[PDB]
């Protein structure tokens, strides 16, 4: 996250960190017991979860590191395209769920955030533009644009004016009115730049793929 604020610890319970070989590499969102949705680049052997999570490093009563059982991309995803940059990561077992880890409900109606909306994306991505990568979650609020300023139909956009999702960030959340909207792309783009805005992945735009992974397993 560039430009944004330390987030209070746990106020986020959804909010999980997709670690490969032992470190942070993904942003994701709890949402079922045994589900994480994250972003499909996000992949590249040893696949895990941490919830319950503020800081990655400090003991927390909440913190709960998981297994993944299954990983399944979206079936037309391209590790070179922004396009279908979803994934879904079954855990090893259902989470213990409680105030710190809560699953987000997602937009289910494929109706598009009103323009001007400020939206809140969150993440342990890098904090600036040397690669700083901070040991607690941090998160930004982002204006959502309209569609042609955006220039598809399943992405959504936010202003990147300063205030940005970055590298490290894909894969987590972007919450507007309490409601999941949008996952941040997992494909390379410039941060922290007004003339290139923020990419996410409209979760209502798949609702039907989310739902046929979500009954099976
Ligand atoms: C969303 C966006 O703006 C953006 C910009 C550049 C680059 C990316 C891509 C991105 O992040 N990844 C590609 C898949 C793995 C993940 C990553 O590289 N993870 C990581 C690496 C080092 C430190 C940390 Br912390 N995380 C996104």
């Amino acid at each position: 996250i560039l430009g944004g604020r330390e987030a209070e610890a746990h106020a986020r319970p959804y909010m999980a960190s997709v670690q490969l070989n032992g470190a942070h590499l993904c942003g994701g969102v709890l949402v079922a017991e045994q589900w994480v949705l994250s972003a499909a680049h996000c992949l590249e052997g040893k696949v895990q979860v941490l919830l319950g999570a503020h800081s990655l490093s400090q003991p927390e009563p909440s913190k709960r590191l998981y297994d993944v059982l299954r990983a399944v991309p979206h079936p037309d995803s391209q590790p070179d395209t922004i396009d279908h940059d979803l994934l879904l990561l079954q855990l090893s077992e259902k989470a213990t769920l409680g105030p710190a880890v809560r699953p987000l409900p997602w937009q289910r109606v494929d109706r598009d955030v009103a323009p001007g909306t400020l939206c809140d994306v969150a993440g342990w991505g890098i904090v600036n533009h040397a690669g700083r990568r901070p040991d607690s979650l941090q998160h930004v609020l982002l204006p959502v644009l309209d569609r042609a300023t955006c220039n598809t139909e399943r992405l959504m956009c936010a202003e990147s004016n300063r205030r940005d999702s970055c590298k490290g960030d894909s894969g987590g959340p972007l919450v507007c009115g309490g409601v999941l909207e949008g996952v941040v792309t997992s494909g390379s783009r410039v941060c922290g730049n007004r003339k290139k805005p923020g990419i996410y992945t409209r979760v209502a735009s798949y609702a039907a793929w989310i739902d046929s992974v979500l009954a099976s397993a």
